[PDB]
């Protein structure tokens, strides 16, 4: 498989605002994450042509990365804080789903997915 | 063409010994790295033909891969553990002399360099 084109990251179809939790998932949650030592493999889409992945896209069919989150954030794709941390969700399970138990990047993921937790665990509340 | 010949694994001249840490180094150590996800580029000698890497042995005067760590330990080639971690050493900061800070390639070695200081925390106590 060659790659698919990166997931939509502008949506001129919806209405867009700013609030307290969309500041800081792009403020804090993504700017805390994207600075782990863990982070660089999750950063940008994944690019199965330059390792030579074929099967990556076969089985990974709802691809996100830290890049495509932040550039969501940036553009007010996201109304709803939910819709960004369900994006979060969607790239650590995909690490899960393409790998197995107990791999290294599964170990690097677990450690960003809990990194993630605590820090949405402080998200402001919905006002 | 343009490889040099691997580095030796096999020394008949020089005396051999099994110990704890040898052990561990080849059966968790080694063992380890090798699964890792980020392993395929350190497992055998740069093929600096196939990959047009004309200038890689200009550079590199010292190369080392796992794959000759690997045969070095099951040869007895070290009678000291630090013989075989400055092996692994050799291979990590070849890959940074070679390329340049941020390289992929060199994140992939960064990550595997600290899961190695991590397991070599763990070695068995020297007798």
């Amino acid at each position: 498989s060659m790659n698919p084109p990166p997931p939509e990251t502008s949506n001129p179809n919806k209405p867009k605002r700013q609030t307290n939790q969309l500041q800081y998932l792009l403020r804090v949650v993504l700017k805390t994450l994207w600075k782990h030592q863990f982070a660089w493999p999750f950063q940008q889409p994944v690019d199965a042509v330059k390792l030579n992945l074929p099967d990556y896209y076969k089985i990974i069919k709802t691809p996100m990365d830290m890049g495509t989150i932040k550039k969501r954030l940036e553009n007010n794709y996201y109304w709803n804080a939910q819709e960004c941390i369900q994006d979060f969700n969607t790239m650590f399970t995909n690490c899960y789903i393409y790998n197995k138990p107990g791999d290294d990047i599964v170990l690097m993921a677990e450690a960003l997915e809990k990194l993630f937790l605590q820090k949405i665990n402080e998200l402001p509340t919905e006002e």
